[PDB]
């Protein structure tokens, strides 16, 4: 019922009680661990609403106060007659901040309480959505001094009137299959790129073409829009010691902004809730640049470093990985664009985890995702036992809209 | 019910049915994943079904399920359980048992090799000196002058839990750790407690950074006694770097034979509490963990110092730069001295081929991602991108409490 987590580098032991709150299911059983799987009515809504308002009023030190009870009845009455309900601004902000706080896969949660929340619940059209997104992008970008933000479109109703951003992130590079059999640009985005092409985008067909936004308001067919190029802060990638690195022609965007997740607060479902912070270096240098199924540049870089690629045991992939990552961090720093290295990020998360254990009685954490994709064991999170469980408010994955949406 | 796992690099999707044979529990529930927690006298009653399951598996694999020899063996085991409270494994069942415990070890990346395991039957052993002799033979056989061979030696099973055979060392070969009065540690800080115990048992400690510990060996529930492994039996590799000539002056070395001696081997309900086993190293175990963990030799600072890296900001990735160089040095040193070692690229590619093979021929391969993914360069190894299902099959190796915590001292 109570559970201990040990850090095997420091011997520091923490006791978790927060897990006894969790309701949603992990995918694991007593018989099987699914820890490494990427994806494992009116009557439904009121317990959900109640459970959320209870944690809200307890957080503002007013649990069981008349103002608490009154709000419970007003929501109960609104559900009974409207089959849904509306969140107060204060509840919206709290819900969003807590969905981030509860994101067990996110290493950057030390920052959870400083999230700028933009309420776009009054939005009605895709042109409206575009305006809100551009304002979000400009606000978060802040000329390189990045700030966390989320923008929240109207909640689901009958599920036939969904707001969706079809893009997976607000800013991403296009992907084309070429006659060659090779891929130009980002292979992750090939399918979405074609969907933009069949919707009518003129594609420049380069390595680093910023995709257009494809915006669905109120269940209607989605619409193309190009983000003013002047709102998209990008960094050219160079190396502090290797002069040849510039000729690889590498660039990345400053703003990571996930736009395909669903935000659930008090049983209400916000299907379009783009949010953004800033990069940890490895996301770009390890995953985007080096995954065999992404830009996959390890082979090209190793060649320029004149390393022995004859045998895997020369650790040439590993040498090139480090240098690719040094260059990402150097480039973002030199251009004054916020970025965090994996040493700094994981050390912060350990500090945050200790805060959450003393202040909240726990911190749900998914070790498979929190440990960086390079140098795992020289980061302190490697040695940290973590407990993974699902709390609400939360961000969840949802089906790609094109599989779903009817034209 | 069939369970699917997907490789996110290749889109290969595999179907697991083997998890259906899984008996033991994971630590996890529908409400909590304990996937990163390091650790989350049997009676006649419980013993017969365990013996029966095991023998059903054995007889299946040799294609004799339901045979008169299968039925006769069940009845003979049954009769022996009721009459004596335990039973004895045939040699063939012991071999099969030991190979399967390795096959089932979900935290082990080296399993492609599971079927080539030299089993030494030491169930006729009775004394600590007998144990020492069996262990020297294992070490010489396994070492094979650098062309390492996988092996396990199996001492007598638990009886009443008062007569246990235990190897008190956690590996057959490991270096002492000495905690100094100024709070520094000389040698391997992981072995401080055990070293203290050796010392108190009368070991005279050289007190260097690389003193090979003595063996502390318990037979038949008796008090353990000290033995020194003959030095000529302990193959060691001095560590140098192919390009950096100052690397050798760090004074590093490591032993070639990794030989886990503190686990419990369970087969058909029987408990083998001393069953040391050994293979060969994957380079990262030494280069990443043993050398670079902050709680271990911790040489990152001193290495990066000698590499003249920028150390005033973590964002120069100086730690990462030094880590790779150390790992290069380890592999180079082993290869140069013709001592078997495997790099993490090669080992993980092998594991993936093993795992796909196992799904096809066996209907699954239990695997613990937290453990299989190497402690450096995770995502450029194909395992990182592999979904895995973790569950407990028997035969199995299990953790057991350190014997100094449980042992009843006789005097
Ligand atoms: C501010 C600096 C931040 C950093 C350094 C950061 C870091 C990360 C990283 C490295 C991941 C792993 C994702 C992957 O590898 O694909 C992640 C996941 C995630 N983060 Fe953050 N984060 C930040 C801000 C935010 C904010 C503002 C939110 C929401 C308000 C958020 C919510 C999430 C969620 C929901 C996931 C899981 C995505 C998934 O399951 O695929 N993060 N975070
Ligand atoms: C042939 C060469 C082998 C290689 C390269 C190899 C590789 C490894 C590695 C890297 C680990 C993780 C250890 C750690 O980081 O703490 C491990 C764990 C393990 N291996 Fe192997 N292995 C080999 C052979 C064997 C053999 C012969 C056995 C026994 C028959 C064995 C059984 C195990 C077990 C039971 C674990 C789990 C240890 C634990 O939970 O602490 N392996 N293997
Ligand atoms: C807000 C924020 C800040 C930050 N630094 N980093 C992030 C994660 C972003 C960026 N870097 C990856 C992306 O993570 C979000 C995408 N999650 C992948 C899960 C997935 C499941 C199934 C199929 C797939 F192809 C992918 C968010
Ligand atoms: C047979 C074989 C071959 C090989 N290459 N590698 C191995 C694992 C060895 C080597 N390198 C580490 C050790 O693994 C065995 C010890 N396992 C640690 C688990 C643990 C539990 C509780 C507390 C702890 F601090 C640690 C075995
Ligand atoms: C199969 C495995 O679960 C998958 O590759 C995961 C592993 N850990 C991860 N960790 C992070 N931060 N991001 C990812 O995309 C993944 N992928
Ligand atoms: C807390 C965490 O599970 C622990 O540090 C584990 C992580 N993965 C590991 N993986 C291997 N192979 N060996 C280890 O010792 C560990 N340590
Ligand atoms: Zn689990």
């Amino acid at each position: 019922r109570f559970l201990k987590v040990k850090n095997w580098e420091t011997d520091v032991v923490l006791t978790d009680t927060l897990h006894l709150k969790s309701t949603l299911e992990t995918g694991c059983t007593e018989h099987i661990c699914m820890g490494s799987i990427v994806l494992p009515t009116k009557d439904q809504l009121f317990p959900l609403a109640k459970e959320f308002l209870d944690q809200y009023y307890s957080s503002i030190k007013r649990f069981g106060s008349k103002a608490h009870m009154d709000r419970l009845e007003e929501v109960n009455k609104e559900i009974e007659s409207t089959s849904t309900y509306q969140l107060k601004d204060t509840e919206l902000i709290y819900g969003a901040k807590h969905a981030w706080r509860n994101a067990s896969r996110c290493v950057g949660r030390i920052q959870w309480s400083k999230l700028q929340v933009f309420d776009a619940r009054d939005c009605t059209t895709a042109h409206g959505m575009f305006n809100y997104i551009c304002n979000h992008v400009k606000y978060a970008t802040n000329k390189g001094n990045l700030r966390s933000a989320i923008t929240i479109f109207p909640q689901r109703t009958d599920g036939k009137h969904d707001f969706r951003v079809w893009n997976s992130q607000l800013i991403r590079y296009a992907g084309y299959k070429q006659p060659d059999g090779s891929t130009l640009g980002d292979p992750a985005n090939v399918q979405f790129t074609e969907i933009c092409i069949q919707q009518g985008w003129k594609a420049p067909r380069g390595r680093f073409d910023v995709l257009p936004l494809l915006l669905q308001a109120n269940g209607n067919d989605p619409e193309l829009f190009q983000i003013p190029p002047e709102l998209v802060l990008e960094v050219p990638i160079r190396h502090p010691k290797f002069d040849w690195f510039k000729d690889l022609g590498l660039k990345w965007y400053g703003l990571p902004a996930v736009s395909n997740m669903l935000l659930e607060i008090g049983g209400l479902e916000f299907s379009a809730c783009p949010f953004s912070g800033w990069y940890m270096g490895t996301e770009i240098g390890v995953r985007n640049y080096c995954d065999n199924s992404r830009y996959n540049i390890l082979e090209e870089v190793a060649k320029k470093m004149d390393l022995d690629m004859r045998k895997t045991s020369s650790l040439w992939k590993d040498q090139a990985l480090v240098e690719i990552n040094i260059a990402v961090l150097y480039s973002f720093q030199s251009d004054k664009v916020t970025i965090v290295d994996h040493h700094s990020a994981t050390e912060s998360f350990i500090k945050h985890m200790e805060n959450e254990y003393r202040c909240r009685g726990g911190c749900p954490a998914d070790w498979v995702w929190i440990v960086p994709p390079m140098s795992g064991s020289i980061t302190p999170v490697f040695h940290q036992e973590m407990l993974n469980y699902r709390l609400t408010p939360s961000f969840e994955y949802q089906p790609d809209p094109w599989n779903t949406h009817v034209w």
